[PDB]
């Protein structure tokens, strides 16, 4: 099985008749995850970007149960040995070190390994927990604070003895990365904005667990990194950190791929499979494409951007226009960067660079999917392709307090029939192989059910229609026909609702970003003037019942006027 690449270039080859169940959401993921900890007999595999040994992983808390540190504590007790990779940063808030410290110090049978002690702009990104070597979880999710949410998106959270314990959130997991990131970690119940007046962001992720073999090929991907680690330096040679060797509830039969993307500094071996599967699944999809991801920064001038996922996009659409087939692509992205910043101001040079090269991919100069899409065909474009955010309102302090929905996700799906659900952005630091190391899996179902495909029946996979649907539905927010995604009339509902929504936000709160503030000049003027939401909020209630879902439009114009773009190199943002 690992004598030679497979498809896509992989190191794993496809594994038919996996069962397989995907995760909106950190509720679900993050209890799932306890419970296999709890099962767990011999090993367990952990790789995180950033780990909190504090966080819950149920909730509300009450005592000591499902926290991560005491879980993993207890299985170490019985004998089951722990393995831990995770990322060293620059001293980037996360902490690494407190993070090793606190897990050594839990039991001996608990082993970590930081990586990499070079300066290097690139880390390690894929997130994974395997148990046993049998069931494996992966996706966009660390098990670390502020990933925790669910359907609610709950924008308060108002209700260390944790018996009467009413939060969801305690302590440094309430939080808004955008209004301020993490400080003192070593204190994990202490606060850091005030629950009283500031409102958390919501976390919107995705995340899978397979079973069998591909769960034991991505126990093969942990194995090989915790090894070539072990070579990396001298504290790491002795025995304390032991050779590793592979082991020769809702889940849904399918065909199941594990794709990566490693170089010669994080594996001592070089693949970017993620990529490939990406390139393929667009280039041969049929009817459509769903993607919700945290970055989209794509589109190749073969020197400062690489990747060719925005072009493969673009190319086939300009060939379902030329071949007058219904084709839509459907992008979710977050309304703006997971960056501190003040976007009243600007936002800030990292969210700026960050902006730039989104607006680069979708709509500003001559690689721009809707440059060149409009090259082709005018003001077209808009039957293939639809670029929107999430947004919700809740309340706090006696008025409507509104926050986007942080789209996390890194998920892609096609035709109704597959998936790719990983760690990787679309992003050169993703994708590349050479830059950040990641994970997915390519999962193709073999089993069907009856739907719709433009008005004509079509078999859909069972893993792909339920995500989509399941997707659609939180996104759309009961009478809805979510049967057929390409239709004339459901793509209209779905533009008609983006822009209503949008609209109403806008009229509410001014929330950024907006298409009314295309410079500095006039965003200065905008955000001097007090929202509707304060000004009188009854009547911004009566017009917040008008908001169906969470959908709005992506604004293509917000701060077109300005360059927003020193000598960090380029290459970090994207």
């Amino acid at each position: 099985d690992f004598l030679q690449l497979h498809r896509h270039d992989s190191y794993a080859p496809p594994r038919p008749g996996t069962l397989a169940r995907w995760f909106v959401n950190g509720a679900g993921y993050f209890a799932a995850v306890a419970d296999a900890i709890l099962r767990a007999q011999e090993e367990i595999f952990i790789t995180d970007w950033w780990l909190s040994p504090e966080v819950y992983l149920k909730r509300p808390a009450h005592s000591d149960d499902w926290r991560l540190d005491i879980m993993l504590k207890r299985k170490a007790e019985e004998g089951v040995r722990v393995s831990i990779l995770l990322f060293k940063e620059v001293e980037l808030g996360i902490n690494s070190g407190y993070s090793k410290r606190a897990l050594m110090l839990l039991h001996p049978n608990i082993k970590v390994m930081r990586h990499p002690d070079q300066v290097t702009l690139w880390a390690h990104h894929e997130k994974l927990l395997v148990v046993d070597q049998v069931v494996a979880f992966l996706g966009g999710l660390d098990l670390a604070y502020g990933r925790w949410d669910d359907l609610h998106y709950r924008l308060t959270d108002l209700g260390p003895d944790l018996s009467h314990n009413q939060f969801f959130w305690l302590g440094k997991d309430y939080s808004n990365l955008i209004t301020k990131d993490w400080v003192q970690l070593d204190r994990p119940f202490e606060d850091f904005i005030d629950r009283e007046t500031t409102p958390r962001m919501p976390w919107r992720d995705v995340g899978v667990v397979v079973h069998g073999l591909p769960a034991r090929d991505l126990a093969r991907h942990f194995i090989q990194r915790w090894n070539f680690t072990k070579t990396t330096k001298a504290k790491y040679k002795t025995p304390t950190y032991p050779y590793l060797l592979p082991k020769s509830p809702g889940g849904q039969c399918t065909t199941v791929q594990v794709l990566r993307s490693v170089d010669r500094w994080s594996a001592g071996t070089l693949e970017n499979s993620i990529l490939n599967a990406y390139l393929h699944t667009i280039r041969e999809s049929q009817h459509f494409l769903y993607i919700e991801n945290q970055f989209f920064i794509s589109c190749s001038d073969g020197r400062t951007v690489l990747n060719k996922v925005g072009d493969e996009i673009v190319d086939r659409i300009l060939k379902a226009h030329k071949q007058g087939w219904c084709y839509r692509v459907y992008v979710l992205l977050p309304l703006l960067p997971g960056f501190e910043g003040d976007i009243s101001t600007g936002g800030g040079n990292s969210i700026q660079a960050i902006l730039h090269f989104t607006y680069r991919t979708l709509c500003r100069g001559e690689y721009s999917i809707l440059h060149r899409l409009k090259a082709a065909m005018g003001t077209a474009w808009r039957d293939y392709i639809s670029i929107c955010g999430l947004r919700t309102h809740g309340e706090l302090g006696g008025h409507p307090v509104s926050e986007l929905i942080y789209i996390h996700s890194k998920v892609l799906i096609a035709d109704d029939r597959t998936v790719i659900i990983g760690s990787a952005n679309i992003n050169d630091r993703s994708l590349l192989g050479k830059r950040d190391s990641e994970l997915a899996v390519l999962i193709e179902d073999t089993e069907t059910e009856p739907s719709l495909m433009n008005g004509a029946e079509y078999q859909a996979g069972r893993f792909a229609l339920s995500l989509r649907k399941h997707c659609f539905g939180v996104i759309l927010g009961p009478d809805l026909d979510l049967r057929d995604p390409i239709c004339d009339d459901f793509f209209q509902l779905w533009q008609d609702m983006a822009e209503s929504n949008a609209n109403i936000y806008e009229q509410i709160f001014r929330c950024l970003p907006s298409n009314a503030t295309r410079s500095l000049r006039t965003l200065r003027e905008y955000v001097a003037v007090e929202p509707l939401a304060t000004v009188s909020p009854p009547l911004a209630r009566s017009e917040l019942t008008q908001v169906q879902g969470h959908l709005v439009h992506f604004p293509l114009k917000f701060l077109e006027d300005e360059s927003l773009l020193g000598m960090i190199p380029l290459e970090v943002w994207t």
